[PDB]
């Protein structure tokens, strides 16, 4: 209840500054890339072997997966800096722009621009521009820098919309059986963004294009904490609308995927970080 | 102090069964494959990236990366079995027979025999035989059986011998510069086996063949907790007679490589495990 994360555009100049250095440290001391290797590990990690379920997506441990992703990644800011926390990109809004690529989170005190197509879509603008930031490939290799693409596919030329999000929280269950790709009238697929994909989740990776396109790569942006820090706000928003609700599946569903269940690659269950406030934070609008 | 390791050819027939027992529940729930996916993603995890070092081979973290990710395993088999332990295989001694695939180790029972040719090297006697357990790639998709096939290999026909690990008891420092294949006057790297490779531990696992002779897939097979637990102990007898040399490096290493580094996929530091009997076990020789 005492760590806030701030909407991205909320924060001060001397706040963009401190959360992008820290990811500079975190990078340099080797830190960072544990976290772009637990991502793509879990994703190569189906529940069971055989289905296309991972830890981290396409099933219902995809929402605490995250989280707990998230917080350790705060910690670890925090251990470099006790008032950094993790801010989100509310990208709802963002979509009401008629040109999203000009909102402040791609500033170059920031996140830093767009890719240069002159330069196969790298990134050349921002803290995270190449030659300041390396890249490493799916093999844990390096792979020559940050690269995006805004909007350049046909599947997701545009961010999700504050609607997109309204028509999420209305759902009443958690998740569905199979607890896959496939679950119908289900928050976390809806979220996750596979109820006629690319939407939401989804949809935000494949606008970004780059790494953030695709699941082995993906947190070599340093937007994914932001992109996913609102989605977990999402999230918290429906527990909080949805009282008489609670995680599914509760037990009977794949090892993994249940309540009690360790997500891989830690013991944390879905149970530990059920109740976000209980994890030591909250965001902004919940003040 | 309390767990006792003992070795497989002590082991009475209920002790083997029962340790086929859990092994196989630990499969059934999906803990098993738990440890197959951490050992191949610490494989893909460069120390720094670029470098062939990973965070669990080819360099100093080498043996408490496995020293704890055996020490997670026996916790799961008492999970199931708070009175099964897990074995340890005395290959060095097996290297004494004409034809090391003859030891009991082999016998229906307890890990099964050798490949067979007719069918590609599919192990079909024991409990792991295919039809009997489930196997997964590189990619975490299954892969149709277990496979060995003894002594294929033109680099490793034989199993290590016991002067090879007299020979390797016999280094003054744990690990030398640059803390990597190279390491030339080191335990570490004589006991997994680059010095004139494939040596020892190297040599264990390119005889054995099938998944064992290949790194993502290796602990698909269960005697691959029964090689390292032998590995482990060899490293515990080497700090008993060195009492007075410790772990290296201690700083300015890789990062991941250091006494008090997290070693990935954990934060277990080497530190953490440097004395194996703190950590709750012994071996059968040690009394
Ligand atoms: O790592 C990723 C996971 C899911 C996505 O939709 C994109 C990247
Ligand atoms: O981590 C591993 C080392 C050697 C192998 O043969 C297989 C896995
Ligand atoms: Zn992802
Ligand atoms: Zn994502
Ligand atoms: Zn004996
Ligand atoms: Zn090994």
């Amino acid at each position: 209840k005492y760590r806030v994360r701030k909407n991205v555009l909320h924060l001060t100049d001397t706040e963009k500054r401190d959360f992008v250095r820290t990811v500079l440290i975190l990078k340099e001391k080797g830190i960072y890339d544990r976290y772009i290797a637990w991502h793509g590990a879990a994703g190569k990690f189906h529940t069971p072997p055989g289905s296309d379920r991972n830890a981290a997506h396409m099933s219902s441990a995809f929402l605490p997966w995250h989280r707990e992703y998230l917080l350790r990644f705060e910690r670890d800011l925090q251990s470099i800096n006790p008032e950094v926390t993790l801010p989100y990109w509310e990208w709802e809004t963002d979509a009401q722009m008629q040109d999203p690529s000009q909102s402040q989170i791609w500033s170059a005190d920031f996140m830093g621009g767009n890719g240069n197509p002159i330069k196969d879509f790298i990134v050349d603008t921002g803290p995270f521009a190449a030659g300041r930031w390396t890249t490493i490939d799916e093999q844990g290799n390096p792979s020559g820098g940050l690269k995006r693409n805004f909007g350049a596919t046909k599947e997701a030329p545009t961010l999700p919309t504050r609607d997109d999000v309204l028509n999420a929280l209305k759902i009443t269950q958690y998740d569905t059986p199979p607890w896959d790709m496939t679950s119908q009238n289900s928050f976390r697929n809806q979220l996750e963004g596979f109820i006629n994909g690319p939407q939401l989740h989804n949809r935000v990776h494949r606008w970004v294009g780059g790494q953030m396109g695709v699941v082995p790569t993906a947190p070599n942006d340093p937007v994914f904490f932001l992109h996913h820090a609102n989605v977990d706000r999402i999230w918290a928003v429906w527990q909080i609308i949805h009282r008489n609700q609670n995680y599914q599946p509760m037990k009977n569903g794949p090892f993994g995927q249940n309540f009690r269940d360790p997500m891989y690659p830690w013991n944390t269950t879905p149970e530990d970080v059920m109740n976000h406030r209980k994890l030591g934070y909250v965001y902004d609008i919940e003040l």
